[PDB]
C-alpha cells in the first residue's frame, strides 16, 4: 500500500538562496550585514552558486562574526533558514524595484547602478522619484544630506567592484550609503516551499466513536485524558512517547483505556493549585513570560526567542550568572473641580441640585435602584455624576457638540451634570471665552449659548464679532440680566483672573493644545476617539460602583457622592509624564556601549535634566529641576543640552574645581572645550533630537512639548513616585537580594539594571516532581521555555513538534507539564496530525535544498478522512486540483502503492484596509 503526502508553496517565488543567507544573517545580529558584504565583495562564495556550498561556505564565514557566533545565535540563524523567512525582505527590494524603480526608468545595457540625485551609469567612476529612506534599507555612514542608493544583485561577480570603493566614500566621509537588491531575469527564481504549518487528517466517518481497519473506544474517556499522561510518564523515553501518541491519537485510544493513571496523578492535581495553576489548558512561557495561543507559531517564536537572549545577554555585561537573573525577575482618576484656585473657572451648563428641569423628584439615595435603560438611574436631585468638557470656542467641532446634544441630554432629563472650561489657547479662543464668561456673570445663564448657537451656525466662530455680541445682550428672553458691562469687554477683572484662573486649571490638568481629553467623573475620555457611548458607558460603569458603595458598606445621605469617585490618592495633573491614556512609557537604556562611556550618597537612582539651557524652558526646566534636587537630595543630576553664545558658560563649571551654589547662579543669570560635541548627539539618540526637550530618570524618558513649565517641579516627583513606582524603586529592594556584595554597586550601573526590568512577569511555575517531561538543562539555559501540555488536547498537537524543534535548538530549554482534563465529557483529538518544522534546513541529497513536507502512511481505510491545514491566522492557502476529493479520502477506494501527494499554496496573505 501507500500513504498521503502534503507540501505547501508560496505563491511568489524565491531569488538566489544566497540573498536569503545574507538577510537571515542580519536577522540574527543585524550589524553583520555590511562587514560580510565588505569581504564577500572579494567573492569567497563566488565559485558555484549551488545552495549548499554558498550555504556552508557561508556558515564558515559568519562564524567569523561575534555578532552571530555566540553559543546559540548561530542556532537561531539555522532555524531561520529551515524557517523559510529571509526571503520576504528580499522580496520587498524586488516589489519596490519592479513597481517603483524599473517602471519609472524608460528604455539597460547597464545591469547595475545607483540612484544619485538624478541619473547614472553602468560604470563605478561616479530623477522624479527621490532617495527616500525606505523600510528595508540599511544605512552605511551616518544619515545626513547625502544618500547613495545601490541597486544590484549581490550574487554575481559582475557587481563586485562597485561596493568595494563605494565602500570608500563613507569611510572618508562623503555620502551615506544603503544597499537595495536587484531582481534577476524572471527565469532565475526557483521555488519556495514553506514550514510552520500543520496538517490535519480528521476522522470524517469512522468507528472511532463512543458508546488499521478502523479504530474504536467507549466511555473510558474522562479517564482517557487522565491516563494518557501516566502513560507518557512511564515510558523509558517519554518525550518521544508524547510525540507519536499525539500524532495519531484516535487509533491508540482503545489501547490507552486500560492503563490507569500513576502516583503523580494527584500530588500534582492539588499541586497545580500552588504552582503552575492551569488545570487542563495549554499556555506557554518563555522565561516565565506567557506566550499567547495566537503566536504559538514558528515565526513569532523565533524573533521572540532572540529578542529575549540578547536582552538577557545584555546582563552579562555586569558579569552575571543568570540562573540567578530570571528568578531575579520575580517577587486612574483626576480631581476635576476648579476649586484649587478661584472657584468659578468651569462653566456648568447643568445643575442637578438647582436647575428646575430636574423637577422635584426626591434625593433618597437608597431609592436609587433597578434601572431599565430607558432610564439609567431614577430622577433624583443628587450630585453624583459630573462631566467636565474642556472646549475651544474657536473649534467648530466643540461647539456643535454642545449646542445640540450636550444640550439634549440635559433636556432629556439625563441625571448627569455638565460643564465646560473654555480653552484659552489662542488669542481668539480666549476672547470668545472672555465673551463667553461675561454673559453668565452679567447677562445670565442662557444668553451665552444663544450667542454661541447663532454664532456657531451661519456666522463662523473663527473670530468673535461684537456685531453679534450686542444683539444677544438685547435678548434676555429665557434669561435676563444683572451686572452690566457691554461694549468691548476688555476688562482687567477678566483679562487674567478668570483667564489665568482658567489658564492654570487647564495647565493644572494639562488641557492645552489641539485636543484635550474629557473629564468624566474624574476619568479622562479622549475626545479625539469617539467617546459619547464610552461616556454613556463609563458612567453606567461608574454608576454601579456607587450603587456598590451605597448598597453595601456605605455612608448615609449627608455625603457628597462624587467625593467617592474623587477620593482615590491621585490629585491634579499631567497626561504626558504619567501618560496613562496612551500607556506610552519610554524606557531607554541598554545600548550604551556607544562612543559615550563618559564617566562624570549611597546607592542612588539617576536623573538627567537634558535641556536647552540659555532659553525658554532651558533654565526653566533646569531651575525647576534644581529646586527639585533640593527637595529630593536622594539623587544627583547630570544635565545636558542641545543648541546651535557665551551665556551658558558657567554651566560648564557647575562645580568643576574639586551645585547648590549654582542653583542661585542661574537665577542671577536669568536676566542677562567640546563638551557640546557629544551632548546633543548623544542627546538626540535618547529621543530629544536637535533641541526637542525633557528629562530622564534612570531609564524613564519623557520627550519635548508645547509650553515651557509643563515640565515643572511638582511634575518631577509625581514622576518619581510612580517612577520609583513598583518599577525602579523595588529594584533596590531585590538588590542582589539573592546575595553578593554587589557586581552592580554603582549608581550608574544601577541605573542600567532599572531599565531592563522596566522592559519586562507571569509570576511562578514550580512543581514537577516526576510528573513533567523535562527536555532540557535547567541551568544557564539563556532561554527558559516552560509549557503545560495536555496529553489529549487538540491544541497540543501543534505544540509538541514545535517544542522538539525548539528544544533541539541550542541553548533553549523546554519542559512540559502534562495537564489532562478532569472529566473528558467527550472525545478530544478526533484527527491525525503531524508538523512541518525542522531546526536546521536539511539536505540529504543529490545537492539542493529540501522541500519541506508531510507524509501520512499507515492509516485505517474503509472510512472517510479529511485533510485540513494548520497554520498562522494571517495565511491564505488553497489546494491545487486533483482526481481525489481532498475532503473525501478513504484509502480503500484507491489503487495500491500509489497514494495522495497533495500540495497547498500560500497565495499571499491578507490585504484588506
Amino acid at each position: 500500500d501507500s500513504s498521503v503526502n502534503v507540501a505547501l508553496q508560496a505563491s511568489f517565488d524565491a531569488g538566489p538562496y544566497l540573498l536569503e543567507l545574507l538577510e537571515a544573517a542580519a536577522a540574527e545580529n543585524a550589524s553583520s550585514y555590511f562587514p560580510l558584504l565588505d569581504r564577500i565583495a572579494e567573492g569567497v562564495l563566488d565559485d558555484a552558486v549551488t545552495e549548499k556550498e554558498l550555504y556552508d561556505r557561508f556558515l564558515t564565514i559568519v562564524q567569523d562574526e561575534g555578532h552571530i557566533n555566540d553559543a546559540a545565535d548561530l542556532s537561531s540563524f539555522k532555524f531561520s533558514l529551515a524557517i523559510r523567512s529571509a526571503v520576504p525582505r528580499v522580496e520587498a527590494h524586488y516589489q519596490y524595484y519592479n513597481t517603483s524603480v524599473e517602471p519609472r526608468l524608460g528604455t539597460a545595457a547597464c545591469p547595475v547602478w545607483v540612484h544619485m540625485d538624478g541619473m547614472q551609469y553602468c560604470s563605478p567612476t561616479l530623477a522624479d522619484l527621490e532617495a527616500r529612506d525606505l523600510p528595508f534599507d540599511r544605512k552605511l555612514g551616518d544619515p545626513t544630506a547625502p544618500l547613495a542608493i545601490l541597486y544590484a544583485d549581490v550574487a554575481s561577480p559582475a557587481f563586485g567592484e562597485y561596493h568595494r570603493k563605494l565602500s570608500a566614500m563613507a569611510k572618508e566621509g562623503q555620502v551615506s550609503y544603503v544597499v537595495r537588491y536587484r531582481p534577476p531575469p524572471s527565469a532565475s527564481f526557483r521555488p519556495l516551499f514553506l514550514a510552520g504549518y500543520g496538517v490535519e487528517l480528521t476522522l470524517k466517518r469512522t468507528d472511532y466513536i463512543m458508546i488499521d481497519l478502523k479504530p474504536l473506544s467507549s466511555s473510558e474517556v474522562a479517564r482517557l485524558g487522565m491516563n494518557a499522561a501516566s502513560f507518557i510518564l512511564d515510558s523509558p523515553d517519554p518525550f518521544a512517547t508524547l510525540t507519536k501518541l499525539s500524532q495519531d491519537f484516535p487509533k491508540y485510544s482503545s489501547a490507552v483505556a486500560a492503563y490507569n493513571v500513576t502516583q503523580e496523578f494527584l500530588d500534582e492535581y492539588y499541586a497545580n493549585r500552588a504552582a503552575s495553576l492551569p488545570g487542563g489548558r495549554n499556555v506557554l512561557w518563555i522565561n516565565g513570560l506567557q506566550i499567547d495561543s495566537r503566536q504559538v507559531d514558528a515565526y513569532s517564536l523565533l524573533e521572540h526567542l532572540r529578542h529575549e537572549r540578547q536582552f538577557i545577554g545584555q546582563f552579562r555585561k555586569l558579569g552575571l550568572s543568570n540562573i540567578e537573573a530570571l528568578d531575579l525577575l520575580l517577587h486612574q482618576r483626576y480631581d476635576w473641580r476648579d476649586e484649587v484656585e478661584g472657584g468659578d473657572v468651569i462653566i456648568w451648563l447643568n445643575d442637578l441640585t438647582k436647575d428646575k428641569r430636574y423637577s422635584d423628584f426626591p434625593s433618597d439615595i437608597d431609592a436609587l435602584l433597578q434601572p431599565t435603560y430607558p432610564g439609567q438611574l431614577p430622577a433624583v436631585r443628587r450630585d453624583v455624576h459630573n462631566v467636565v468638557i474642556p472646549i475651544d470656542l474657536t473649534n467648530e467641532d466643540d461647539v456643535y457638540m454642545v449646542v445640540q446634544h450636550i444640550q439634549t441630554f440635559i433636556k432629556r432629563l439625563i441625571p448627569v451634570r455638565f460643564g465646560l472650561v473654555p480653552l484659552v489657547h489662542s488669542e481668539p479662543a480666549k476672547s470668545q471665552a472672555k465673551i463667553a464668561r461675561y454673559l453668565q456673570m452679567t447677562h445670565g445663564l442662557a444668553a451665552m449659548m444663544k450667542y454661541f448657537q447663532r454664532a456657531l451656525e451661519k456666522d463662523k466662530l473663527a473670530r468673535p464679532d461684537q456685531a453679534l455680541f450686542d444683539e444677544t445682550i438685547a435678548s434676555a428672553r429665557v434669561l435676563r440680566g444683572k451686572a452690566q458691562s457691554f461694549e468691548e469687554a476688555l476688562s482687567s477683572t477678566t483679562l487674567e483672573e478668570v483667564m489665568d484662573k482658567t489658564g492654570r486649571y487647564i495647565k493644572r490638568l494639562d488641557l492645552g493644545g489641539r485636543s484635550p481629553p474629557v473629564l468624566a467623573n474624574g476619568v479622562l475620555l479622549g475626545r479625539g476617539d469617539n467617546f459619547l457611548q464610552e461616556l454613556s458607558m463609563r458612567v453606567a460603569i461608574d454608576l454601579q460602583l456607587i450603587q456598590q458603595s451605597i448598597v453595601q458598606d456605605a455612608v448615609e445621605e449627608d455625603t457628597w457622592l462624587p467625593s467617592y469617585f474623587l477620593s482615590q490618592a491621585a490629585l491634579t495633573r499631567n497626561e504626558l509624564i504619567m501618560p496613562q491614556d496612551p500607556s506610552k512609557i519610554r524606557i531607554v537604556n541598554l545600548v550604551q556601549v556607544a562612543e559615550s562611556h563618559d564617566l562624570t550618597g549611597t546607592n542612588s537612582l539617576l536623573m538627567a535634566v537634558v535641556g536647552d539651557f540659555d532659553s525658554e524652558a532651558g533654565l526653566n526646566l533646569l531651575i525647576s529641576a534644581l529646586k527639585f534636587r533640593l527637595a529630593h537630595p536622594e539623587i544627583e543630576v547630570v544635565p545636558l543640552h542641545t543648541s546651535d553664545t557665551h551665556v551658558s558658560s558657567q554651566l560648564y563649571q557647575l562645580l568643576r574645581t574639586e551645585s547648590e551654589i549654582l542653583e542661585k547662579i542661574q537665577i542671577i543669570k536669568s536676566t542677562s572645550l567640546a563638551y557640546w560635541a557629544q551632548t546633543k548627539q548623544l542627546a538626540a539618540d535618547l529621543g530629544y533630537p536637535s533641541g526637542t526637550r525633557g528629562v530622564l530618570l534612570n531609564g524613564r524618558a519623557v520627550g519635548p512639548v508645547p509650553s515651557t513649565s509643563t515640565l515643572a517641579e511638582d511634575d518631577l516627583e509625581i514622576l518619581l513616585a510612580y517612577e520609583f513606582s513598583k518599577r525602579l524603586g523595588t529594584v533596590a529592594k531585590v538588590m542582589k537580594d539573592l546575595n553578593l556584595g554587589h557586581k552592580v554597586a554603582g549608581s550608574v550601573e544601577f541605573a542600567k539594571l532599572t531599565s531592563l526590568v522596566a522592559l519586562s512577569s507571569a509570576i511562578k511555575t514550580w512543581n514537577g516532581a516526576h510528573s513533567a517531561i523535562t527536555v532540557s538543562h535547567s541551568d544557564d539555559a539563556s532561554i527558559n521555555i516552560v509549557a503545560t501540555i495536555d496529553p489529549a488536547s487538540e491544541r497540543s498537537q501543534r505544540w509538541v513538534p514545535i517544542l522538539r524543534t525548539l528544544s533541539k535548538l541550542n541553548g533553549v530549554n523546554v519542559k512540559i507539564f502534562l495537564t489532562p482534563v478532569r472529566i473528558l465529557q467527550e472525545l478530544p483529538i478526533k484527527r491525525f496530525y503531524r508538523h512541518v518544522l525542522e531546526p536546521e534546513p536539511s539536505f540529504d541529497e543529490h545537492g539542493a535544498l529540501n522541500r519541506p513536507g508531510a507524509s501520512f502512511s499507515r492509516l485505517p481505510e474503509d472510512a472517510l478522512l479529511t485533510l485540513g491545514m494548520d497554520v498562522p491566522p494571517s495565511w491564505l492557502v488553497s489546494p491545487k486540483e486533483s482526481v481525489h476529493d481532498l475532503d473525501n479520502i478513504r484509502l480503500s477506494s484507491l489503487r495500491e502503492g500509489s497514494d495522495v501527494d497533495a500540495i497547498y499554496e500560500l497565495e499571499h496573505i491578507l490585504i484588506e484596509g
